């Protein structure tokens, strides 16, 4: 398996194109009907930074949970004793551009639990192999992973 390079994305097309994660559907706000279709992730093998102390980053679509949970298994296989870590998920605080998949339960920013940046390119490759529809080495400090919408 070949690690991704900094700022590389796989597949090598824009995130919201049909062969990647597909179009945005619209921001999800708390207590909306679409919010009620999100599912919380309390997987003990994933560390959630949850800096807002709201648990919002745990709320994600079922496809996002499926791929994230597969990635959590893969991380523990690659580096025994290390866990997947989520630093950003579903944003309620307005940090991202319009049409960001972070507003839809469809995107996560991730690291390893030890914050060893030398692992991040490989972490991104593991996310591709775990089935995320788009993976991007988005900053020196994290990998961005997203999924197609349930209606796909
Ligand atoms: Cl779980
Ligand atoms: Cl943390
Ligand atoms: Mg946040
Ligand atoms: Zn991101």
């Amino acid at each position: 398996l070949t690690p991704l390079a900094y700022k590389q994305f796989i597949p090598n097309v824009a995130e919201k194109t049909l062969g990647a994660s597909g179009r945005y559907e619209g921001k999800i706000s708390r207590n909306s009907e679409r919010f009620k279709e999100l599912t919380p992730n309390y997987n003990p093998d994933i560390i959630f930074k949850d800096e807002e102390n709201t648990g919002a980053d745990r709320l994600m679509t079922q496809r996002c949970k499926d791929k994230l949970n597969a990635l959590a298994i893969s991380v523990m296989n690659q580096w025994p004793g290390v866990k997947l870590r989520v630093t950003e998920g579903w944003d309620e605080d307005g940090h991202h551009s319009e049409e960001s998949l972070h507003y839809e339960g469809r995107a996560v920013d991730i690291t390893t639990s030890d914050r060893d940046r030398s692992k991040y390119g490989m972490l991104a490759r593991l996310a591709v192999e775990a089935g995320f529809d788009w993976v991007y080495y988005e900053s020196k400090a994290h990998i961005h992973c997203s999924v197609k919408a349930e209606n796909s």
